[PDB]
């Protein structure tokens, strides 16, 4: 079975990159992330060729990585998009967890 990998994992394939940990996300099934693709939960880059490889911000197609990890609405959730719903009413749980720039997410 697939293994966790260690905390700081930069998702690196934009000028504006962000760490993602893993340990702060035990709260969520690995296949929520990493999901069903023709059955199988997929465990590859997000970004790797044939997935989210389209480096265009504006696209809202599923292959926009933009869009992958900022959009509502979504098949699987978002990094945004589960976020809202985490921060819910609270405003600093919203820019914490939401915001564009001085977030956990973004500096
Ligand atoms: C569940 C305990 C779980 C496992 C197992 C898992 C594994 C895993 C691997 C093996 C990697 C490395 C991929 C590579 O080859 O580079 C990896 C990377 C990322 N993960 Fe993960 N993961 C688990 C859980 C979760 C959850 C719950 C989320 C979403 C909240 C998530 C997300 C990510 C992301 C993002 C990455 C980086 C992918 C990238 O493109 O580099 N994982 N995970
Ligand atoms: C990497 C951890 C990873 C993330 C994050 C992710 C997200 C994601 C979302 C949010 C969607 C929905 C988009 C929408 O509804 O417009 C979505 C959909 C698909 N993905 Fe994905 N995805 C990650 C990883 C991967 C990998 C490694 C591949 C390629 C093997 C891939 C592919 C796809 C496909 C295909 C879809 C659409 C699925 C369907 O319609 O059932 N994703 N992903
Ligand atoms: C998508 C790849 C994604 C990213 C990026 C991400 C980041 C992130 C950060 C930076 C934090 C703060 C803690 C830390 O420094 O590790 C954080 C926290 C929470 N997240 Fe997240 N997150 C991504 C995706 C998702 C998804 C898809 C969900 C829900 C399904 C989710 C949830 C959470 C929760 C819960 C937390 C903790 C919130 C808090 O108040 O402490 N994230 N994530
Ligand atoms: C707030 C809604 C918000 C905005 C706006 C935003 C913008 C933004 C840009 C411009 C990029 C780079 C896109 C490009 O291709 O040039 C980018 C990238 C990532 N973001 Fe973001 N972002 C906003 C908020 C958030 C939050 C709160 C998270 C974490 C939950 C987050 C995540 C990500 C991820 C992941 C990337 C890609 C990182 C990489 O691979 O380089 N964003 N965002």
């Amino acid at each position: 079975a697939p293994k966790a990998p260690a905390d700081g994992l930069k998702m690196d394939k934009t000028k504006q990159p962000v760490v993602f940990n893993h340990s702060t996300h035990k709260a969520v099934k690995c296949g929520d992330c990493h999901h069903p693709v023709n059955g199988k939960e997929d465990y590859q880059k997000c970004a790797t060729a044939g997935c989210h490889d389209n480096m265009d911000k504006k696209d809202k197609s599923a292959k926009g990585y933009y869009h992958a990890m900022h959009d509502k609405g979504t098949k699987f959730k978002s990094c945004v998009g589960c976020h809202l719903e985490t921060a819910g009413a609270d405003a600093a749980k919203k820019k914490e967890l939401t915001g564009c720039k001085g977030s956990k997410c973004h500096s």
